[PDB]
C-alpha cells in the first residue's frame, strides 16, 4: 500500500554526469560513449545574451576552449559540433559506465525523473511532467543547466530532457537530447513566457484509479457521463479534453478496479463541481495530474529495472 | 526557483542491493563489504507468523539454507548471525561497490530517501519522513522488505531504515540497520497499529520559509506570537509542540528571509485558524510537514554529493 511521487533510480544517469566549462561559464554535461552533450549556451558571454549568434560564436572556439571534468579526471575534447541547441563534445575517452540508452522526445503530459546536478555532481532526484504548455515545474538553480530528465524501461535509460532556461513564472524550459526545445522557447534572453497551462485530465483520472486501488472510494458516485458532456465540464475547469485514445489507455486501470472510465469521469465531474469538502485523496487536497496511467501501474505493481 | 519533494541520488545504494531467499521466501538485502543485511523474518514460514521464536528458528538453519543473488551472480553464505530484527549473512565476496557509509538511528521528524526494491532490483526512489508515531508513509508491496532508507552527506551514505512491515492503516514499520524497530512495533503478525500521529510543526515552518525564499509571501501577516501562545494553538490542531531548540534550528532560514521565527509562527497560527481560502503554497493545498529545515537549505542552495 501507499502511493508516492516516485522517481526512477538515478544510478545509471549519475555515472554519466560531467562538468563542462567554457570561459567563465560552468554547467553540466552528459557523457555517453565518447561524446559529452551539453547546452550550447555554455559558449555565451554576459554581454551577448539578448540574441547570440551561436554559429558565429562557435566558429571562434577551439577544442581547448572546452574543459570537461569527470570526477577529478580531465577529459580532453578532440572535436565539437552543434546540433540545434546542444553542443556535442567529442572526448578522448569513452565513458565506461555508459548505460544502454535512447534519446526520446516526449509528448506533453508524460512524466520523467530529473537528476538535478551542479558542477557535474548530482544533487537530488525528483519527478516532473511535461506540461501542456511545454514547461516543466522543476527545481533548478544557477549552474543546473545540463541536468537531464529520463525514464527507465528494463535496462534502458530513455533521456528526454536537458535543462536550459528558467522563465519569469519560475517554471523551466529545455530541450530533448537532440537540442530541440519543448515549446516555443529559445536559448536567449528575450521576452518569452509560459503560455496558459491546463490540467492533464487523463493523468488525474489515472491517479483517481490509484486511489481506488489503494483502498479509497469516497469520491465515487452512482452516475455516468458521456465523453462529450464530460469534456464540456472539463473545458470549464481548464482541463484538457479527454479523447477516446485516453479512454483506451485507461483500459487496464478500469479493468483492474471494475470502474468504467466514463464512470470515473462522472466522479471527476462531481469533484470539479463540488470540491473535496475538506477531504483528501492520496494525501492531497488538490487533484494531482503528474502521474500517467503507466506510472500508476508501475507503482501499484512493483515493476523493477536493471 | 521551484521546490520539489527531492530524494537523494540513489546510485550508491543501488550498487548494494541483493536478493535473499530462505525456503520459499524472497526479499531484499543490503550488501556492504562482505556482509548482507536483511530482515530476519526471511526465515519464517507461513504457519508460524503469529509469534515466531526467531532464535529457535535460526538455530535450525545452515548457511546453505540462505541464497544470496547479486545481479546474476550467486554469493555463497559462509556465516550468519542475528542482531535484533536483522540477519547478517557473511558472504565469500566483498561488495566492490561498497560506498562510504554509516548506520544512523534517526529521530522522529527527520526525512530520508527510500529506494524501493523487489527481488534485489531497484524500482523507484521517493522521500519520506519518520512520523512522530514512528511509522512511515511509504509505498511498498509484497517483496519490498529489505528496501532501505538513507541520507547522503558529502560522500557518505547514512542508512537509517530497513523495511519490514505494513500496518492496518497502510503505513509502514521497520528498523534501523542494527535491527531495532522504530516505534512499538514487532516482526510478528499481531494486533499492532499506528498510534495517533501528529503534524511536524518545525517542518511546516521550514516549508513556509521555503515558500518565502521562492517568492511567495501571501500568507504572512503583521502579527507575532509568544512561543507559549503558539503552542496553545498548535496543540488544538494536533501539531507537535515547538521547542526553543526548534526555534534555534530555524535560525538560518529566519536570517536568510528576514522573518523572525515567532513571526512565521503567527503566520502559521492564522493559516490553522483560517485555512488557505482557496490558495496554495508551493503547489499544495495542505500544510506540508515532510521537509526539514536542512532539506530546505539543501534544495534552495544546491548542495551536491559525491
Ligand atoms: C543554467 N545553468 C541556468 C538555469 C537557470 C538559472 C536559474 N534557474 C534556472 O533554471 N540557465 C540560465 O541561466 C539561462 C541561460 C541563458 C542562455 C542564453 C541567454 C540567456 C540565458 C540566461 N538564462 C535564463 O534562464 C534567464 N531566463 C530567460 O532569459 C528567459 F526567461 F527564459 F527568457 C534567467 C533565469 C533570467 C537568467
Ligand atoms: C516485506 N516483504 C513485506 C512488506 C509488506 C507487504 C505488503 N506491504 C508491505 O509493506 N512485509 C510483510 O509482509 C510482513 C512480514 C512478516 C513478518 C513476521 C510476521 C508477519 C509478517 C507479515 N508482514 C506484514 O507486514 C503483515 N502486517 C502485520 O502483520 C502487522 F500489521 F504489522 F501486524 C501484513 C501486511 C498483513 C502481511
Amino acid at each position: 500500500s501507499g502511493f508516492r511521487k516516485m522517481a526512477f533510480p538515478s544510478g545509471k544517469v549519475e555515472g554519466c554526469m560531467v562538468q563542462v566549462t567554457c570561459g567563465t561559464t560552468t554547467l553540466n554535461g552528459l557523457w555517453l560513449d565518447d561524446v559529452v552533450y551539453c547546452p550550447r549556451h555554455v559558449i555565451c558571454t554576459s554581454e551577448d545574451m539578448l540574441n547570440p549568434n551561436y554559429e558565429d560564436l562557435l566558429i571562434r572556439k577551439s577544442n581547448h576552449n572546452f574543459l570537461v571534468q569527470a570526477g577529478n579526471v580531465q577529459l580532453r575534447v578532440i572535436g565539437h559540433s552543434m546540433q540545434n541547441c546542444v553542443l556535442k563534445l567529442k572526448v578522448d575517452t569513452a565513458n565506461p559506465k555508459t548505460p544502454k540508452y535512447k534519446f526520446v522526445r516526449i509528448q506533453p503530459g508524460q512524466t520523467f525523473s530529473v537528476l538535478a546536478c551542479y558542477n557535474g555532481s548530482p544533487s537530488g532526484v525528483y519527478q516532473c511532467a511535461m506540461r501542456p504548455n511545454f514547461t516543466i515545474k522543476g527545481s533548478f538553480l544557477n549552474g543546473s543547466c545540463g541536468s537531464v530528465g529520463f525514464n527507465i524501461d528494463y535496462d534502458c535509460v530513455s533521456f528526454c530532457y536537458m535543462h536550459h532556461m528558467e522563465l519569469p513564472t519560475g517554471v523551466h524550459a529545455g530541450t530533448d537530447l537532440e537540442g530541440n526545445f519543448y515549446g516555443p522557447f529559445f536559448d536567449r534572453q528575450t521576452a518569452q513566457a509560459a503560455g496558459t497551462d491546463t490540467t492533464i485530465t487523463v493523468n488525474v483520472l489515472a491517479w483517481l484509479y490509484a486511489a481506488v486501488i489503494n483502498g479509497d472510494r469516497w469520491f465515487l458516485n452512482r452516475f455516468t457521463t458521456t465523453l462529450n458532456d464530460f469534456n464540456l465540464v472539463a473545458m470549464k475547469y481548464n482541463y484538457e479534453p479527454l479523447t477516446q485514445d485516453h479512454v483506451d489507455i485507461l483500459g487496464p486501470l478500469s479493468a483492474q478496479t471494475g470502474i468504467a472510465v466514463l464512470d470515473m469521469c462522472a466522479s471527476l465531474k462531481e469533484l470539479l463541481q463540488n470540491g473535496m469538502n475538506g477531504r483528501t485523496i492520496l494525501g492531497s487536497a488538490l487533484l494531482e495530474d503528474e502521474f500517467t496511467p503507466f506510472d500508476v501501474v508501475r507503482q501499484c505493481s512493483g515493476v523493477t529495472f536493471q
